[PDB]
């Protein structure tokens, strides 16, 4: 299938991933930069972000999914339903409302397209309700990430896809964190894509940081898998 492998053709080796966010917490601007690669022959990406307006006003974790689903490997038998892929090189619009239970609520639209050789995100945030000294703004979250898993489904109407999941985020007090994520993806271009039958990601996460880095940031290394149209 050709619009199969147009997204095979982008996506085949090292591409190089740039992500750039500008959001607003109760007041609080910030920017993120990031800059890494990803190999969706894996389903892996390799980001390292950088808070490039001094310290994050949020926890890192909580931005995880704001700051590349093209990534995804999805297996032989399912490249029919990569969205993602089909979508680009002229890419598409991702929007989220995250509610944090018991707290304030991120929206994010974001861009992820190609320029030129290099896969881009570009990311607007905005935060509001949340608690000047809870667990999010009060930095209470564990440095840490836990694997889930994401129903996509068909977005027949916007010729796109949706999707609504769950975040667990470890508080310091031992207690989790949840965070309930309305998702939906919208083509850029008005061609043809593929909508896909529902079917679910795998994701996995590990965060760690650069001992020799002194800005703020987190380097991440992420694993999403196209697991199934069903988890069995």
């Amino acid at each position: 299938d050709p619009m199969v492998s147009k997204g095979e053709e982008l996506f085949t080796g090292v591409v190089p991933i740039l992500v750039e966010l500008d959001g607003d917490v109760n007041g609080h601007k910030f920017s993120v930069s990031g800059e890494g690669e990803g190999d969706a022959t894996y389903g892996k990406l390799t980001l390292k972000f950088i808070c490039t307006t001094g310290k994050l006003p949020v926890p890192w974790p909580t931005l995880v999914t704001t700051l590349v689903l093209c990534f995804s490997r999805y297996p032989d038998h399912m490249k029919q339903h990569d969205f993602f892929k089909s979508a680009m090189p002229e890419g598409y619009v991702q929007e989220r409302t995250i509610f944090f239970k018991d707290d304030g609520n991120y929206k994010t639209r974001a861009e992820v397209k190609f320029e030129g050789d290099t896969l881009v995100n570009r990311i607007e945030l905005k935060g509001i309700d949340f608690k000047e000294d809870g667990n999010i703004l009060g930095h209470k979250l564990e440095y840490n990430y836990n694997s889930h898993n994401a129903y996509i489904m068909a977005d027949k109407q916007k010729n796109g896809i949706k999707s609504n999941f769950k975040i667990r985020h470890n508080i310091e007090d031992g207690s989790v964190q949840l965070a309930d994520h309305y998702q939906q993806n919208t083509p850029i271009g008005d061609g043809p894509v593929l909508l896909p039958d529902n079917h679910y990601l795998s994701t996995q996460s590990k965060l760690s940081k650069d001992p020799n880095e002194k800005r703020d940031h987190m380097v991440l290394l992420e694993f999403v898998t196209a697991a199934g149209i069903t988890l069995g």
